[PDB]
């Protein structure tokens, strides 16, 4: 019930960073800035949590939320995972500060995590306590995050999430395959980007925007259907990628995958490693939550009813990676390039849109849109 509200919270966020972005790569996580949201919820008290409630459509408080997302964490960094995903949240704020009687002991009951103390008075150390926190939980793949270079001895309360993702495919695509096809950019021109190819039945369905947009829905499974791949883009040119991503659901996913169907085709996908960081202030702002920025207007109250507080810094980082398989070896000269051949191909050459789900619990791990491999 809660996944599916994280999700669509996420998701929510996601609309804001992409029309942010128009004509421009942005990887996502709807479910990471779902998460540390969650948290800084138990942080923030009237005013200011009201914003954030709203906006998330639950309570993290109330009975029930909180154990759930617990419960979904786990499963996520469960055994299946296979170095494939990382995931961390965190909160940092000042040290010195008379924190509200019991709140750390409530705050780890509820996330079995703590809310970060460091002295932003050691800029320097500071700065970097933050990074190496990112560092040692992403398993290395997520070293820094910019923000932080505006991190000063006035810094207060901080918030991070950071995921790197790279999922095994269920079904790997030929290494003799990925030749070196041409993209077709919103920009008008083109580029030779390598871009991978297997040929299988596909789950596929065409889908139709309340509004005359269609596109190609298609599903890639990595190992064991725990997680889902979908891949979606217009079949004409000119059609915005746009169109979709603004009535994009959790629900709308559930729906292309009503009514696919396993069919035999040619996909060509390009490769591509992308790499994100979004400083989600705007985006949080626009979807209400505006208090928790404002120096006077911030309520921390829940957390320290001491000095004035509010998140001076508030970003997500994401790495995400679409390669043959999950990462295998590969000979270096194939002489041959064989496979059977299928009615209709499909070929992935204009930009994209891409959404990796926890297709047990329906979570929308990762989503974002390639404008350019």
């Amino acid at each position: 019930y809660v996944a599916h509200l994280a999700s669509d919270f996420g998701v929510r966020v996601f609309q804001q960073v992409a029309q942010a972005s128009k004509d421009r790569n942005v990887v996502f996580s709807p479910y990471g800035v779902a998460s540390v949201l969650a948290m800084l919820q138990l942080t923030t008290g009237g005013e200011t949590q009201q914003q954030i409630q709203a906006a998330m459509g639950f309570k993290i408080d109330d009975k029930g939320m909180a154990p759930a997302l617990r419960h979904l964490y786990k499963e996520l960094m469960g055994p299946w995972n296979k170095d494939e995903i990382s995931t961390t949240d965190a909160i940092f704020v000042q040290r010195d500060l008379k924190l509200v009687q019991g709140f750390m002991p409530h705050f780890f009951r509820l996330f079995r995590s703590t809310v970060k103390q460091v002295d932003f008075s050691e800029v320097e150390r500071a700065r970097f306590i933050i990074n190496d926190w990112v560092k040692t939980h992403t398993k290395g793949m997520i070293s820094h995050l910019l923000g932080t270079g505006a991190v000063d001895q006035l810094t207060r309360l901080v918030l991070v999430n950071a995921l790197y993702f790279n999922g095994q495919w269920k079904t790997p695509f030929p290494d003799s395959s990925t030749h070196r096809r041409l993209f077709h950019k919103s920009d008008g021109s083109t580029v030779s980007v390598p871009m991978m190819a297997q040929t299988n039945k596909f789950n596929y369905t065409e889908f139709t925007t309340p509004d005359g947009h269609y596109y190609d829905i298609l599903e890639l499974p990595y190992h064991g259907d725990t997680l889902s791949m979908f891949i979606a883009a217009p079949y004409e040119k000119e059609v915005p990628l746009s169109a979709l991503t603004n009535i994009l659901s959790a629900q709308l996913i559930s729906h292309w995958k009503g009514n696919m169907t396993r069919l035999p085709r040619l996909l060509v996908l390009p490769k591509f490693s992308l790499e994100t960081e979004v400083d989600l202030r705007k985006p949080l702002e626009n979807l209400g939550m505006t208090d928790m920025f404002r120096q006077f207007q911030a309520d921390f109250t829940s957390l320290s009813d001491q000095e004035p507080l509010h998140v001076a810094l508030a970003l997500q980082k994401v790495k995400i990676e679409v390669n043959e398989s999950g990462t295998v070896a590969s000979s270096s000269t194939a002489v041959i390039v064989s496979a059977r051949m299928a009615p209709e191909e499909i070929i992935i050459d204009r930009p994209f849109l891409f959404v990796v789900r926890h297709n047990p619990t329906g979570t929308v791990l990762f989503m974002g849109q390639v404008m350019e491999p």
